[PDB]
């Protein structure tokens, strides 16, 4: 228990030219802080090639991450929290398969 | 001030990308976490189906805004402050504007 005080109180459109374009979901979960976390989802299977097309023989994958939020400790508590590891996709690459 | 307590106890497939990248060690005493690995694309350009660095497109990172633990006052074991950056999470391949 090494417990510290926060303050919660703080002081991309290139993206679209991407091979391995993405979308952004909203996550919202009410035991979290932030509440709200938006999540990358690649919009293809393929990757847009030098004509605009989606070719197949290349894949779109989503880049995950581990991040840092914090889960309220006890359940629905408003001050309180413990520091939390979890999994977001950032954005997409684009791969050569296997 | 929204001051809440945290307890700080928590309970490579991108390398076939085509904007493939490397990962920096990003280190300040005075933030929680310490140490950040930022993401750095190894090319300007991006690989093709060859293996060649096509410079036609680019490897570009893809900065996110994360939120970081500001010590406050200067140097405080256990009073931070909520603090936004920009960091990489990693890169993905555009085709540049005309
Ligand atoms: C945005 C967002 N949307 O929801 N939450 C967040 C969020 O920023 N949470 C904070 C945070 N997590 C991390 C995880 N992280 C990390 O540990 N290392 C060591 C890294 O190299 C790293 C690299 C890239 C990314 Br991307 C993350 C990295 N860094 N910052 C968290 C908030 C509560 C107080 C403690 C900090």
């Amino acid at each position: 228990p090494r417990t510290v005080m926060v303050n919660l109180n703080i002081h991309s459109d290139y993206y679209n030219r991407s091979t391995s374009p993405w979308n952004l979901h909203r996550n919202e979960d009410p035991e979290r802080y932030p509440s709200v976390i938006w999540e990358a989802k690649c919009r293809h299977l393929g990757c847009i090639n030098a004509d605009g097309n989606v070719d197949y023989h290349m894949n779109s994958v989503p880049i995950q991450q581990e991040i840092l939020v914090l889960r309220r400790e006890p359940p629905h508590s408003p001050n309180s929290f413990r520091l939390e590891k979890i999994l977001v996709s950032v954005g997409c690459t684009c791969v050569t398969p296997i």
